[PDB]
C-alpha cells in the first residue's frame, strides 16, 4: 500500500548480515541500488520488523523533533559510509556497526524515512 515503506525496507533494513564489514557495505550499496550516483552515508536496520514499525506508536517510540519518531529500543545496525572522493562507481564504503536505538518519520503507522544525521 506505501510505496515509501517498501522503499525503507530496500534502503534501511537488512534482517541477517552476519559479516558487517567493509565489503558487507559494499556489496549491499549494489545489491540495494544505492551505487548510481553512489549515496555518500546509508544505515542499515537488523532484526526483524516488527520492532521498527512499532517505534510508530507508543510501544517503541516516542515523538522526536519537528515530526520524527525516535525508537524505544535499541537496534543492531550498519552505517555504510562513502570514501575515496569520485561520486560514481565503483563506490568504495567503510563499514560501522552499531547498537543504539533510531530515528524514523512514519505514515500511516509506516516507516517512511530513516534520519541519517545520528549516524554521521
Amino acid at each position: 500500500d506505501n510505496s515509501r515503506y517498501t522503499h525503507f525496507l530496500t534502503q534501511h533494513y537488512d534482517a541477517e548480515p552476519q559479516g558487517r564489514d567493509d565489503r558487507y557495505c559494499e556489496s549491499i550499496m549494489r545489491r540495494r541500488g544505492l551505487t548510481s550516483p553512489c549515496k555518500d552515508i546509508n544505515t542499515f536496520i537488523h532484526g526483524n520488523k516488527r520492532s521498527i514499525k512499532a517505534i510508530c506508536e507508543n510501544k517503541n517510540g516516542n515523538p522526536h523533533r519537528e515530526n520524527l519518531r525516535i525508537s524505544k529500543s535499541s537496534f543492531q545496525v550498519t552505517t555504510c559510509k562513502l570514501h575515496g572522493g569520485s561520486p560514481w562507481p565503483p563506490c568504495q564504503y567503510r563499514a560501522t556497526a552499531g547498537f543504539r536505538n533510531v530515528v524514523v518519520a512514519c505514515e500511516n503507522g509506516l516507516p517512511v524515512h530513516l534520519d541519517q544525521s545520528i549516524f554521521r
